[PDB]
């Protein structure tokens, strides 16, 4: 049934945790909601202009030489302090990172981690010179501070062995690994970065960059993620670029910013995670500053419907999807993170949308919990009976008739 299909597409929740920091219990709470308003993944962004996850060993093997675990992080922490050093917190640690993957499992939500390369990656670039890698950094009208420069040989060997050692601790652990490559150098060229590369004949050298970062990810045993800015710019196919990538789809640009359209990208093969853009909450975003304030994005949770890619009509243009992502972003990270915005967004997105997205279960896991090793012939049947009539498949417009089998299990664990 077509049931069984929207409920195994994509609900995804995207956290910009990479610009901002978020505290373990902060993102746990995240997944909670999620689980209980019946998204299918919380997507986290960790390395996004700042770098907020630092792994128990991170010797880094590049260039000849090996970088120590401690002078690493240091490189990194201070890196992500010159980006924005946040009062809440720097880095979450692995022992945290895994306890999320571990808690979001036993509530059927799936992570997808987010290490950002080659744009938005001020930390890393600063950590690098911290490290002895001399000018990492992009240059066009301006020396880059988000960029690093694919012509400096020894930075990409670092960022790409960086990227590799991340990457060998989500495989296993998560399905999905997201290696952005979105904006090039638009603090540098004016927003530009793919006129800007193409001009300078470094576009190549770029897709390059991303087929290493796409075959490094299956070959751990990860789907490769990855922005559409990139990607076949302008329905240019004189440069090629690895099929297999997973398309977060976003927007088209805007005058001077001609990204690939989702027809075309599709016509290439590609499948797409819906991240329209419409969605989009900024941390702090007000009506007069326009663009992602909270209310929009809710109004748009409405009007813009769920396999909807941004530049397209639906159903007019239907594209294929493996579903959609909410995300919420910290462009300005001092601004406060409060809760209840988020949560308000998610829940709207979930209700114009009870279809795809699942019932709640968290009820029904307590209830299970609570049943032991044994503890009557009749009165055990009836407990039989109620486990028995149990509906894992059923989505947010059947929460009561979730909630009645709920309660004859409560019923039922009563008898005796
Ligand atoms: C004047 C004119 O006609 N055109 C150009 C301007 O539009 C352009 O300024 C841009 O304006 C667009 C809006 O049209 C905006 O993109 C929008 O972002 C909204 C949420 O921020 C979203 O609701 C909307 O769907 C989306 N696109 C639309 C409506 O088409 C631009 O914002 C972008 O890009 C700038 C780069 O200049 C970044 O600073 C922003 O952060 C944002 O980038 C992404 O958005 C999120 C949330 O802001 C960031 O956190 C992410 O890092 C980033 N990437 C991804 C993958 O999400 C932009 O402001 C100007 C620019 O020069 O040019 C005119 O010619």
């Amino acid at each position: 049934g077509s049931h069984m299909e929207k409920l195994a597409k994509n609900k995804v929740i995207s956290i910009d945790a990479g610009r901002k920091y978020f505290t373990l219990n902060q993102l746990k709470r995240i997944v909670d909601k999620a689980s209980e308003l019946g998204y299918s993944d919380v997507h986290l962004l960790l390395g996004n202009d700042g770098l907020r996850f630092l792994l128990d060993d991170m010797t880094i093997t590049a260039n000849g030489k090996t970088y120590a675990s401690d002078d690493v992080k240091k490189a990194i922490i201070e890196g992500t302090k010159a980006y924005y050093d946040d009062p809440n917190g720097t880095a979450l640690t692995q022992a945290e990172v895994t306890e999320l993957i571990e808690y979001a499992k036993s509530k059927d939500i799936g992570l997808i981690p987010a290490i950002n390369s080659p744009g938005h990656m001020d930390a890393m670039l600063v950590a690098m010179e911290k490290l002895g890698i001399k000018n990492p950094q992009a240059h066009f009208d301006k020396v880059s501070k988000t960029t690093m420069d694919l012509k400096n040989e020894e930075a990409m060997n670092f960022v790409k062995a960086l990227i590799g050692k991340y990457m060998d601790f989500f495989a296993g652990k998560t399905k999905i690994f997201n290696f952005g490559t979105d904006q090039y150098a638009n603090d540098a060229t004016s927003a530009q970065g793919w006129y800007y590369l193409k001009w300078y004949q470094l576009y190549g050298k770029f897709a390059e960059y991303a087929n290493t970062l796409a075959a490094m990810a299956k070959e751990r045993g990860l789907q490769p993620m990855a922005f559409n800015d990139g990607f076949y710019y302008e329905d240019k196919d004189d440069v090629q670029f690895d099929k297999d990538v997973l398309i977060s789809y976003w927007s088209k640009g805007w005058w001077g910013y001609n990204l690939a359209s989702p027809q075309y990208l599709a016509s290439k093969g590609y499948k797409f995670l819906n991240t329209n853009g419409d969605w989009y909450y900024i941390l702090g975003q007000k009506p007069e500053d326009g663009g992602g304030f909270l209310k929009k994005a809710i109004e748009n949770t409405g009007k813009t419907p769920f396999n909807q890619l941004a530049s397209t009509k639906y159903p007019e243009v239907d594209l294929p999807t493996v579903g959609s992502m909410l995300s919420i972003w910290a462009d300005r990270p001092s601004a406060e993170y409060k809760e209840e915005e988020i949560f308000e967004l998610m829940t709207a997105f979930a209700d114009h949308n009870k279809d795809y997205f699942r019932a709640n279960y968290n009820a029904l896991r307590e209830e299970l919990a609570k049943i032991p090793t044994n503890l009557s012939k009749e009165s055990l049947e009836a407990l039989d009976a109620a486990k028995t009539a149990l509906n894992y498949n059923l989505n947010r417009n059947k929460q009561a008739e979730l909630d009645t089998l709920v309660a004859n299990l409560k019923a039922a664990l009563q008898g005796l």
